[PDB]
C-alpha cells in the first residue's frame, strides 16, 4: 500500500502544473 | 526564466514523496 502511495505521490506534481 | 522553471520542476517529486 505504501509503495503505491509513494509512486503515485511522485507523479502528482505534473498534474499540479495544469 | 524557462531554464530555471524547468530545473526547479525536476525537484518537485522529492517534496511530493516526502
Amino acid at each position: 500500500a505504501g509503495a503505491l502511495a509513494q509512486a503515485a505521490a511522485a507523479a502528482a506534481p505534473l498534474a499540479a502544473q495544469x
